[PDB]
């Protein structure tokens, strides 16, 4: 296999993406590097998939051994990480103030806010593992229905952070708070996409005042890209629901400008420019992501690979039910419609008003529908259905 050195200088990155069909194996030979916020360890192999970029960002200085053919690889010497460490230490610096006047202290919440492709989620990402750097337990906060790191398209979801990302695959879903919205754009239902962040603060702030941890841990919250008309208004009004200390605008002076002029004076707002490194995605590439994520959620990844089922399951024993005059609900007759769309286990034990705004148990995806013997072939995570109530989503998946 062809092989790829490269010396980092302190306080540069290596910059690759891998080919679009082989994988590229990483490994750390000399000092000591991160990616995404998540330390290295040396002379270990990590193997990234194919299309897979990334950035292994230094400190000291490192050597960095790549294997396997890449699309791109380069070190840039100019990277916005200092600007994130600051953040992290400031947000370090409140809970220090905050536990010293409580004798609980509530952690600092941030709100992550601008256009699509600014690496918004690589920011969040980063952030967090800072935090469990730090010794801290923060909650993420996913409000993406689009691109969602926690659960599938079509959610609002939430996780508390323990543990630092693994590099490949991530943040550990650690029993995830997750609201299905069912659409991939807030603009599909503006109503409900408000009804349902405010649900998500609600209960956050429940479940805080139960984990001493949780609370001072504080909360990062990653928004969608949609800035403009309605989706302005959207961002103002998740600043006021979970009650947000600090908002960084990710490469966007006009909305930074706007947001100084409306948010509470105590709010601080702070402008950071985009890393060099994000690289911006087109509409073929985000289909084909958001269905990535669908089948990761279902089989898992490489290092940790997921069993899903797939048994029939009877129109009997299942109510089918869409939301949608926005927040009305709708009982589903068994369709042909239905197939290759995913549906969501309502933590509701009746198909009626809770339905809209209660949290589910997980997702299942119609392959097969058989109207004639009234059975449906569904792929599940576990052997039964965790709930007899299955709520509708527009996000189809081909598997
Ligand atoms: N500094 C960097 N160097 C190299 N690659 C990077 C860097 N930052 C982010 N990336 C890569 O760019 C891609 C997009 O990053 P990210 O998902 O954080 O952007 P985003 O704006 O949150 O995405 P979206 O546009 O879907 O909202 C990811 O594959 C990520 O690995
Ligand atoms: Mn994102």
């Amino acid at each position: 296999e062809n092989v790829q050195e490269f010396v980092l200088k302190e306080d540069c990155e290596l910059r690759f993406a891998a080919g679009d069909d082989s994988d590229v194996c990483l490994e750390l030979v000399k000092g000591y590097a991160e990616i995404f916020g998540t330390e290295l360890l040396l002379n270990k192999k990590y193997t990234f998939p194919a299309k897979s970029r990334v950035a292994a960002f230094t400190w000291k200085g490192a050597t960095i051994e790549l294997v396997g053919t890449t699309e791109s690889a380069y070190v840039a010497e100019s990277t916005p990480m200092v600007i994130y460490l600051n953040i992290h230490a400031a947000m370090e610096e409140v809970r220090k103030k905050r536990e010293e006047q409580a004798a609980k202290a509530k952690g600092p919440r941030l709100l992550l806010v601008g256009p699509t492709d600014v690496g918004k989620t690589t920011v969040s990402r980063i952030l967090c593992n800072y935090s469990v750097r730090q010794g801290r337990t923060p909650i993420f906060v996913e409000l993406d229905v689009g691109q969602n790191s926690v659960s599938v398209p079509g959610t609002v979801a939430a996780v508390l952070v323990q543990k630092t990302a693994d590099v490949i695959d991530g943040f550990e879903r650690n029993q995830p708070i997750v609201f299905n919205f069912g659409h991939t754009s807030p603009s599909a239902n503006l109503s409900l996409y408000e009804a349902l962040f405010k649900e998500m603060a609600t209960t956050l702030n429940a479940q805080i005042q139960e984990n001493d941890e949780a609370k001072i841990g504080g909360m990062i919250i990653n928004t969608c890209g949609w800035v403009d008309g309605e989706g302005y208004k959207c961002i103002v009004k998740a600043a006021s629901a979970f009650e947000v200390d600090v908002v960084i605008v990710l490469d966007h002076e006009r909305l930074y400008s706007d947001l100084s002029k409306e948010l509470p004076e105590f709010v601080r707002l702070t402008h950071v420019p985009k890393s060099g490194g994000v690289e911006q995605r087109t509409g073929q590439i985000r289909s084909k992501m958001r269905g990535e994520n669908v089948h990761r959620y279902f089989y898992g990844t490489r290092a940790n690979n997921l069993y899903p089922f797939t048994f029939d399951v009877s129109f009997d024993d299942v109510t089918l039910c869409k939301i949608g005059h926005e927040t009305k609900l709708v009982i589903m007759e068994p369709s042909a419609d239905i197939k290759h769309h995913l549906f969501a286990f309502s933590r509701s034990t009746k198909a009626d008003e809770n339905v809209l705004k209660s949290p589910v148990f997980g997702f299942c995806l119609v392959t097969e529908v058989d109207l004639e013997k009234r059975t449906m072939s569904i792929l599940c995570p576990q052997r039964t259905i965790p709930s007899k109530v299955l709520v509708f989503s527009d996000i189809t998946h081909l598997d």
